[PDB]
């Protein structure tokens, strides 16, 4: 029986724009938890995000949509999916319409601490290449994430 | 009602070698659910690397027809090729990196048991996609993922 809640960090991230993943854009999210509260069909996600060099967390809550998706808002609208789950990795896929009304497909790979297993990681990078996101648009985010556990 | 839980019973592939231990076409569903106002498909299931279990959620689109179209170690193209109360076969084009094209051919059911009559119709769909007898494997003998 799989375990879905609790700590996940972020190790890797890829983008179809690599303007909403770069120095403190709104996609380089360094994740901290994610709870699924099936009875309430809602997410609770806890992570920090660089914004003007320093470390600010944030605590959000998406509401449970048609099939596996989730609704949430953060610079823009949000419905992810996890498109993968073992006993050491979890990896999202996510569509954001921001504010401006532009379409971002992204994907990341979340685990247990800063140990990856390079299993998760070719899972991860067949997800992103099957949504159309060139190798070149991931990002390392453990060798970024200096905020607070 | 044709939207609920199902589990694989048996699966056929032209390609031996996909379907077999660890690979990546020994899926062992366990819910489908089709959305026609919103024309997409959803897939919930688990597959195995190393003797562990992998859960998977895909989201497909409808096309032209009753095909889909669906992402998972490569591009898929499904057909419900059947679907009665009891079971729901289902034929399907995959194309991974390489190119390599492999026709499939999945039997998906309610529980542990199989009508005669379900197998039967799997066993002559699967023909009918050109896939020998002997490229059949039994998915429910080894499916030991959560449930």
């Amino acid at each position: 029986p799989f375990e879905l809640s609790g700590k996940w960090i972020t190790s890797y991230i890829g983008s179809s724009d690599l303007e909403k993943i770069g120095e403190n854009a709104p996609f380089q999210v360094f994740m901290r938890s994610i709870e699924f509260d099936d009875k309430e069909s809602k997410v609770y996600l806890n992570f920090f995000s660089k914004e003007n060099g320093i470390c600010e967390e944030f605590s959000l809550i998406g509401t449970k949509q048609e099939g596996n998706t989730y609704d949430v808002n953060y610079a823009g609208n949000n419905k992810f999916v996890v498109s993968y789950a073992s006993e050491t990795a979890l990896i999202i896929s996510n569509i954001n319409v921001d504010e401006e009304g532009d379409k971002t497909i992204m994907t990341g790979l979340l685990g247990k601490g800063t140990d990856i297993e390079d299993q998760d990681l070719e899972k991860f990078k067949e997800v992103t290449r099957e949504n159309g996101i060139p190798e070149e648009n991931i990002v390392n985010i453990i060798e970024r994430d200096d905020c607070p556990a």
